[PDB]
């Protein structure tokens, strides 16, 4: 089914970035429109990314990766959603904190660092390749969350370092890396 | 007999996203605990975010307020216990879009401000018909986050059609969101 994929015209959207990275990790064909903010967004929220799926529409990158999954399931497709049931609670969780809180990334933004330095080291190890063991979408989100630690103040152990190197070489971030290149 | 259920709220029950989970587990008529978390500044053990709210079943904890709808309806489905969610896949979609929506723009709720309740208005006006008990039809969750949203429109300066009004009401009316405002005012 032809699909679109609705994108911010300088391609640095971390949202818009993830709902890409769902479409690539799946293998599915798509075309890219671009949305020239400063101000052509003005989708029901009018905000990007925005997909487009034949005659359906939908915005939101977690409701789009959730979509998405449920229309091309494994086993012929890739999961970008953890299989097991809690475990894509705890993605669920993820997204939705990523996308909701860490506003001010100073009191606030002292805690918001603390918050987000104390996850990653609760959730990422060395021995295993995403937080929830193989990668899901969550874990691109969480890498590209953690790029903020490097304005904080506080230590930021090697194991997270490691974790954000890894997850920015999967070749789908890296295609989107590349379309963002050319132009030009 | 069905795993113990624990839910951690703002001691002041004022939290918009508190009450939709508490109106999850009262749809769908399960047993739970309320536990309360002050501020200043209690919320700083069972949450990874430091918000509430957050759940507790058997031993599994889980915040964020949208993920715990997803999740009780995995665990507790339909058509064994009522859903939350729309039955429908491009519906179930969009209810998920709404809840997404709702928890990550409308900040500035001034000229952001003025943005954000344009953009509040118009989603009403375009989502919410008096044919139609819920956004989607049948009610779910997303209904009860939006009805809570659309309570911003009063410091807007824009006027209001009463259909909206009306949605609004329809939504705290459920006995679920009521026995939110009776367990609230019984404090
Ligand atoms: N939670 C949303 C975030 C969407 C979002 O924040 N989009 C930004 C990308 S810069 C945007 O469109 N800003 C333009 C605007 O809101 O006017 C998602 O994951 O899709
Ligand atoms: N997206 C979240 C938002 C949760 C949230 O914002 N909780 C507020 C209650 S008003 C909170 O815990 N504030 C305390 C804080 O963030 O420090 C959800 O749906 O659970």
């Amino acid at each position: 089914k032809p699909i679109t994929l609705y994108v911010g015209a300088d391609y640095v959207s971390a949202f818009a970035m993830s709902a890409f990275v769902v479409l690539k990790e799946k293998g599915l064909d798509f075309e890219i429109r671009t949305v020239d903010l400063k101000s052509k967004q003005q989708s029901l929220t009018r905000r990007v990314p925005t997909l487009q799926h034949d005659r359906f529409t939908l915005s939101e990158s977690s409701a789009i990766a959730e979509y998405l999954d449920e229309v091309y399931p494994a086993p012929h497709y890739a999961a970008v959603l953890p299989a097991d049931r809690e475990t894509r609670a705890l993605a669920r969780q993820l997204q939705a904190w990523i996308r909701s809180d860490f506003m001010p990334l100073g009191e606030a933004a002292q805690l918001a660092c603390e918050k987000l330095l104390s996850a990653a080291d609760r959730l990422i190890d060395d021995e295993r390749y995403g937080v929830f063991g193989d990668w899901c979408i969550a874990d691109t989100d969480f890498a590209l969350m953690l790029n903020r630690l490097v304005a904080c103040g506080d230590p930021v152990p090697p194991k997270v370092l490691r974790y954000v190197e890894r997850q920015w070489a999967r070749p789908s971030v890296q295609q989107w890396v590349k379309q963002k290149r050319d132009a030009e």
